[PDB]
Parts: structure tokens; sequence; C-alpha cells
């Protein structure tokens, strides 16, 4: 038993990880087949990222200005064109390390690994959650632009982001792989707005299911609530609100535990009402949004890939 | 910025476990050039459990007991042995993806990755840190034993940790690779007990200097402290015990930020007497002890493997 915050293994992914240079920037790219793929303002040098005409700088670039690098071994750019926010560069080898993948566009409230890379070399791993205001709270230095985050099912990799940039709040923001910013961000070095930032109501209860699962048993109360009234409470304390497809999705883990979902409801409602009175769950003296019910009934059993 | 809970990337592991099973149990073994290391209770069945005689168990076993596969395909045990806690399997080919490694055993406050695996299949990967008791808080079900923990410096992989067991306390030992458990305890079926946790000082430190770091700077105060005067608050609250060795592990940390090791610890004295006024520090009500002080000045800045 135990539940802790886990990645995804990182290995197919480490494979595809390359430098991009052109300049003095240098930043990671995603080698795939015979594809280079990196953030655009790689083509930047530091005074036209206040307001870059990406188009007009693309323009003064040619293949050989492109310095792909993976490992020690190299790639030529036999062309190379901007989708969105994304520089594609076709290079002369497919990535023999390719796996198998997909590109997709993640909903809020969903989770994906980070790779966080510097100098196209792989550095660490951790698990982030796209907030419904489209930022993550990630960890990213300088040079960590084109580090990626990515779901496995199979042995498929879906890689749903690419990182960009810093807001000067702190948290993170960045692309799908076609190039489309999550949230309204744009690729410049301007004060940017998130907007509020709601917690993922359907996380926490799935958080408070798993704390269930593990021994972690004290919330859980006498009371139970409709979900028009819940939903009052949660628009009191920026919870999203909860929907009746909400409900299904936790459907197996109210089967397992025993807990109907509005009984789960009802505990949630006096945590944020009543605090925690200085109390833990799950070793943790905040409520945890982070973890998706695929998350909880992944790592409580099932949990293997390819 | 920001500051997460990092794993090392699990590439060079990955390709280290396979399965192993011998009667009905399989669990996780790690293939290491000729040579299978896994847990010794995988000869056992859930009577033997309660009280194995491990020598006399192995006996009645011969080397075609033993399948080990590494995906689907297959090597054969052309020897066994037991050291200490762990079975050694010699087996047909080296591992064509054997990491350069060592076997090292980490001390009490160390951090390490663990790769979470089941039938011989990574999982999932999330750091820990060794206890002062000896134990890990960690991610366990049924089969994952023989998952490994490890470091990577370089390209060289340093293996610490291999999962044996969970306590009825709910928190997990094991042994280094040579088959020595980390602390008292013995892989039999039983109530087994562990000491005291205590809490490791210099990594809350370390971990208020990241805080310190990434803007995170209310606690920041107006005191100072005795060396011995910390200790006394130290031991009323069981944090382990701070020493001259530890002030000077922590330099870097204090240079990087000008604030001294013991104003680093008057801050900390008050957050322990006087609590966190429900405010938070990185994100978290508590505070967070399981970040080495090379952890933090890797992550704020180094970060970065083959
Ligand atoms: C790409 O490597 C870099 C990632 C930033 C660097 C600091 N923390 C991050 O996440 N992205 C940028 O530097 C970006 C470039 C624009 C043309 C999109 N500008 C940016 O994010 O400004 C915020 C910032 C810059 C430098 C240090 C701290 C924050
Ligand atoms: C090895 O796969 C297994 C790991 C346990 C399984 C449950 N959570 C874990 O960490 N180890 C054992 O089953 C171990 C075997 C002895 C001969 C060492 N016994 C054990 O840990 O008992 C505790 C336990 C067993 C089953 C479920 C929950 C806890």
């Amino acid at each position: 038993s135990g539940f802790r915050k886990m990645a995804f293994p990182s290995g197919k992914v480490e494979g595809c990880m390359v430098q991009v240079t052109c300049g003095t920037t240098t930043l990671n790219g995603l080698w795939l087949d015979d594809v280079v793929y990196c953030p655009r303002h790689v083509i930047c040098t530091s005074e036209d990222m206040l307001n870059p005409n990406y188009e007009d700088l693309l323009i003064r670039k040619s293949n050989h200005n492109f310095l792909v690098q993976a490992g020690n071994v190299q790639l030529r750019v036999i062309g190379h064109s901007m989708q969105n926010c994304v520089l594609k560069l076709k290079v002369d080898t497919a990535n023999p390390k390719t796996p198998k993948y997909k590109f997709v566009r993640i909903q809020p409230g969903q989770t994906f690994s980070v790779l966080a890379c510097y100098n196209g070399s792989p550095s660490g791993v951790y698990q982030c959650a796209m907030r419904p205001n489209f930022t993550i709270k990630g960890s990213f230095l300088n040079g960590s632009c084109g580090s990626v985050g990515f779901n496995i099912d199979y042995d498929c990799v879906s890689f749903c982001y690419m990182h960009h940039m810093e807001l000067p709040t702190g948290v993170h923001a960045g692309t799908d792989l076609e190039g489309n910013f999550y949230g309204p961000f744009v690729d410049r070095q301007t004060a940017q707005a998130a907007g509020t930032d709601t917690t993922i109501t359907v996380n926490v209860l799935a958080w408070l299911y798993a704390a269930v699962i593990n021994g972690d048993r004290w919330f859980l109360n006498r009371f139970t609530t409709t979900l028009n009234d819940f939903n009052l409470v949660a628009m009191k304390y920026n919870y999203e609100p909860l929907t009746q497809d909400h409900v299904d999705i936790l459907g197996p883990l109210s089967a397992q535990t025993g807990i109907a979902v509005l009984d789960m409801c009802a505990s949630l409602k006096e945590l944020l009402q009543n605090g925690m009175n200085g109390r833990t769950i799950l070793g943790s003296a905040l409520l945890e949004d982070e973890f998706t019910p695929f998350d909880v009934v992944r790592q409580c059993s099932g949990v293997t890939f390819q």
C-alpha cells in the first residue's frame, strides 16, 4: 500500500531528446521519425523576444543555421517550417529509437509526466496537472524549453505538452505538439495574465478515495449532500463545479470503497468549511488535486506499461 | 524557477528489469551482466513465509526451477546462490543493456528514485528518502518486490535499494543489493518494529533554502540562534541533531542566498514552536524533509545526466 505522486517511466522519451541550436539560443527538441520539433523562439536573439516577428525572423534563417544534436551524433536539416509556435526541422535520419506515439491536446484537469531536459539531455521526471487556467506548476530553468510532457498507455507515448515560458506569476505555460498554446498565452517576453485558478474538484474526491483505500478514514463522516448543495459550497471556495459525469467517472472508486460519491462530497464540504484541524491525509496538510481518478486506480492496482 | 519532487530519468534502469518466477510467486529481478538479483523469498510458498528456513528451502530448488524472463525472451539459470536476503541467478546471456553501475549502501537521510515494477515491467518512478529509522514511505503492492531504488551520477547508476516488505505500520523495508536489510528487519511475515522516526533536520533547512531561492521568504526572520540552543528545540520536536558537518554541507546554499545557516535555524525554530499559521512554503502546509542539499542544488541549477 501507500500513495505517492508517480511519474511514468521515462525511457521511451529519453531516446527522443535532442539539442537544437540556432544563434546563441540552445534548447531541447523532440526527434520523432525524421522530424525535430522545438519552440520557435529558438530563432530569437535576446532583443527579439520582446515583440518578435517570427515570420520575418525565420526568413533570415536557412537549413544550415539549425544545429541539431542527439548525443554527439547529428542530423542535417533538409527542411524547416513553422507550425503555430513550433518549428519542425526535417532531418537526415529517422530516429532509430522512435516509440509508437501520438500527439494529443489534453484537457484541463488531466495529468502528465514532465521530462525536464537541458541541452538535449534528460535531467529529471515528475508529474504535473494542466490547471483549469491552462498553466502548470513546474520546475523549469533557462534552457528547459522544449522539454515535453507525456502519458504512456501501452507501449504508446502520448505527447501532450512542450514547454515555452514562465509567467511572472511563477507558473509555466506551453503548447501542444502542433504548436498551439494551452491558454491565452503568446510567445513573447511580456507580462502575461493567467486567469483565476480553480481547484479540480473531481481530482480531490479521487484522492479522498485513495486516502480511504489506504487507511486514512477520519474525514469520513455522518452527513450527506446534494449535487447543487455541494456546488454552492464549491463556488464559495473556487472549486470547479461537480457534474453528473464526474460522479460516473468516480463510479469505480465508489464501488471499491463502498462510499457513495455524495457521501464523499459531504466529507469534502466539511473539510472546506472546518479545515483539517492540524491533522493530515496521506501525509499532507492540504487538499491535493493533481491526481485524476485514473491515476488513483492505476496506482491502487493495475500500474503496468510496456 | 519552481521546485518539485523530481526523480531521476529511469531509462537506464528500465532495461534491467526482468521477471523471476519460482513456484507460484513471481516478482522482479535486476539483470546486470550475466547475473539476476531478486529477493530470496521468491522461493517461499504462502505458508513458508511465517518462519522460512531459507537454506533448507533453496536446497529443494535447482537451476531449472527458476524461470527468468526479460520481456518475452529469456535466460537460463546456470547457477544459483543466496547472498544474505537476495538470490543471485547466474544466467546464459549478459544483459546487452547493462548500464555502468555500482552497488552502494546509502546512509539515513539520503534520497533515491524508485522504479516501481510489476511482473518485470516498469510502472512508475518517484523519489524516496531513507528515513532515520531505515524505512521508506513508498507505494508498493503485491508483486512489487524486487523493484529497485537508485541514483544516477554520470552515466553511472548507483543501485542502493531492493524492495522486500511492507510493515504493518504501512511503511516499507528492503535491502541493499548485497542483500543486507536496511534496519533491524528480517524477511519473514511477522509483526516488525520500526523505531521512532525523526525528521531530517539538514534536509528541512535545504528545503527552506530552496524556498528562499524561489521567492517564498516570509518565514525569514529577525532572530538568530546557537547550535546547541537549536539542538535543544530539535529534540523537543524529534528532529535529528544538527552538527557542524551539516552546517558545512549547507555552505553552498548559504552562499547563494546570503542567509547564514543559524539565521536559517532561527526561522526553523519559530516555525516549529509557532506553526505556519495556515500559510504555505513552496505550496506545502508541512515542513518537507525529503530533499537533500544536493537535491536542492541539482534542481536549482546543474540538473544534467548522460
Ligand atoms: C525557454 O528555455 C525559457 C524557459 C523559462 C526560463 C526561465 N524559466 C522558464 O520556464 N523560456 C523563455 O525564456 C521565454 C522566451 C519567450 C520568447 C517565450 N521567456 C520567459 O519565459 O520569460 C520569463 C523568464 C525568463 C527568464 C528567467 C525567468 C523567467
Ligand atoms: C513482495 O512483493 C511483497 C511486497 C509487499 C506486498 C504488499 N505491500 C508490499 O510492500 N512482500 C511480502 O509480501 C512480504 C514477504 C515476506 C516473506 C518478506 N510480506 C509482507 O510484506 O507482509 C506485509 C503485507 C503483505 C501483503 C499485503 C500487505 C502487506
